[PDB]
């Protein structure tokens, strides 16, 4: 029913980064780390997937 | 099912930002924008919500 989709990319530090785009093309989620693998870059959007769900937001 | 939880931030532009971390205290997920109201660090976790798990990714 939502309308965006996952995108993994390189750093400017030729890292392996992902971010969250909307359909409008607004940035939602990105990874927030970096790291030397694109598999690793994917298992954080699998990782987010399975605790950004259910995962309770405090403010700090 | 998941360990993990938003928190919601200032950045070094007095912006609100979030990430998601887990029980291990790995970033998950950050919010990617940044702006001056702590509610729409909260709409952006919210709308992750509503797109991340559903949400395809692509190895640009």
């Amino acid at each position: 029913m939502n309308k965006a989709h996952f995108e993994v990319f390189v750093d400017a530090a030729d890292k392996y980064r992902w971010r969250l785009v909307h359909d409008n093309g607004n940035i939602l989620a990105d990874s927030g780390e970096g790291y030397a693998s694109k598999q690793k870059a994917k298992q954080g959007i699998e990782s987010v997937k399975r605790n950004a769900p259910d995962a309770d937001v405090i403010e700090a």
